[PDB]
């Protein structure tokens, strides 16, 4: 028993990482194949950031302008491309540590395992779930750009989450391994808003199951309600609709602990309405979100990668 | 800026795992040079777990009598020996992929990460703390056994924990890798008591001065204190007695952030005594106390490992 926010073992994506070098600026790559991956502003100076034609600062650069370390060794750039905004470095050697990977682009309420790392060397593992607004509340110092999120099935690694950005407000953003920003973020020194944030409901639900597993459950109430009637709480409280689709995807966790989805929002509910007055759940005296269905469902079975 | 409950980069560990078979038991070994390290129950039936003799058990077993598996190869077993409660299978082959190593004994209140594994496989990784009363809130689930808790030092892994048991109260208990228990507990299908756990008082002010240097201070009060005066407090409320030591140890991230440790120790006495009123210091709503210093230090600074 007991339940922990796991993230995945690091091991196959630690051979991965690589220091990608332009001019003065040096932040992490992802080497797979014959190509590293790195966020465009590699090529920027502090001055650029405020306004970067990436265009006009990329023309500028040629091949041997990128200096690519994995460990000791250099590896060489025999091409260069930018593929919205990350680069992409072919370079003469496969990696030879290369996973079977995925590029994927996962939605707003999924999670994934963060490796922070600084000059290509990783410092950390942690987990972290994909904000409704696009963003994640990850830890990121100066240097972490190119760090990436992931997910592993089996021993297959799929790519989510590239690193390029912390906003003002100290929340990150970052995009897919095609360059595409999550949400409307732009890669600019600039203000920008995130726009307001929402809870998971359909992971709070799941790691409610989770905390029943476990044997925490005094929360379970003597209500039930319709998805209606938990819908116009949910938009009261800042909490994403639950639709029967969420509904469908949290029978496993109905099915093993025998308490109907409405009935675990009906006591959902009544934690929003009346506070946890000062018990917790699961160590955690606010309602956690990070945790998807599927999250529990693997932590709570044991299931294992390679 | 942000901060994370970061797990250490599991890459090292996970070369490491394999798995012990004896009779119907299964569980993980440590593969380390030429020796595999596992809990001496993998010896034992569902039966010999209410009251074992080890020795006697032991002595029914041979060499070939342990199956050892590292991915789809046999190791074959030329030698074992019971080191207190853990086996010791000499093996024919030395594991290639042996990281530079050492075995400590931790102290209580200070961190590791777990790699959970099961026959031999990664599930997930997690941070946790040694508790003052020398368990761990992990999460293990049947099979989970031989999974270890580490810390890594630029390239050197320093295994400190063996997991063993699961206590009825559903917290966790194991050995360092010489055999030996943390805490009074044996390996025993028997209700053991752990005993009074306590917070660890200089976790929660390191958590604190995190929470200061990522711009989350409004528990900053206009009080000081005294150590015993703090610490009169600090019985109160199950807390562990704080040392000029544990003061000293602090002095870093006073320095950093310009505010003297019974300063900060005025704030924590406030925050126990008035509670956190429906505020949240770094996303969470209660008093954490999985922090080191060291750990405060390395997340905030991106301290990296290989
Ligand atoms: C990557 O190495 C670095 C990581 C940042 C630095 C502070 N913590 C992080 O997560 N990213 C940047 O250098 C990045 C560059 C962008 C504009 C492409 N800049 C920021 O992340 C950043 C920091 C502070 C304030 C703002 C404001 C607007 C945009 N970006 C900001
Ligand atoms: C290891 O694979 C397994 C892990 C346990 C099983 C449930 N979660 C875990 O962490 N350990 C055991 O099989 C273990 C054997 C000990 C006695 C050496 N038994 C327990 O961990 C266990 C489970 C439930 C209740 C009790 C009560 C007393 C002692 N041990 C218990």
């Amino acid at each position: 028993s007991g339940f922990r926010k796991m993230a995945f073992p690091s091991g196959k994506v630690e051979g991965c990482m690589v220091q990608v070098t332009c001019g003065t600026t040096t932040l992490n790559g992802l080497w797979l194949d014959d190509v590293v991956y790195c966020p465009r502003h590699v090529i920027c100076t502090s001055e650029d950031m405020l306004n970067p034609n990436y265009e006009d600062l990329l023309i500028r650069k040629s091949n041997h302008n990128f200096l690519v370390q994995a460990g000791n060794v250099q590896l060489r750039v025999i091409g260069h491309s930018m593929q919205n905004c990350v680069l992409k470095l072919k370079v003469d050697t496969a990696n030879p540590k290369t996973p079977k990977y995925k590029f994927v682009r996962i939605q707003p309420g999924q999670t994934f395992s963060v490796l922070a790392c600084y000059n290509g060397s990783p410092s950390g593992v942690y987990q972290c779930a994909m904000r409704p607004n696009f963003t994640i509340k990850g830890s990121f110092l100066n240097g972490s750009c190119g760090s990436v999120g992931f997910n592993i099935d089996y021993d297959c690694v799929s790519f989510c989450y590239m690193h390029h950005m912390e906003l003002p407000t100290g929340v990150h953003a970052g995009t897919d391994l095609e360059g595409n920003f999550y949400g409307p973020f732009v890669d600019r020194q600039t203000a920008q808003a995130a726009g307001t944030d929402t809870t998971i409901t359909v992971n709070v639900l799941a790691w409610l199951y989770a905390a029943v597993i476990n044997g925490d459950r005094w929360f379970l109430n003597r209500f039930t309600t319709t998805l209606n009637d938990f819908n116009l709480v949910a938009m009261k409280y800042n909490y994403e609709p639950l639709t029967q689709d969420h509904v469908d995807i949290l029978g496993p966790l109905s099915a093993q602990t025998g308490i109907a989805v409405l009935d675990m929002c009906a006591s959902l509910k009544e934690l929003l309405q009346n506070g946890m007055n000062g018990r917790t759940i699961l160590g955690s005296a606010l309602l956690e979100d990070e945790f998807t269905p599927f999250d529990v469902v693997r932590q709570c079975s044991g299931v294992t990668f390679q």
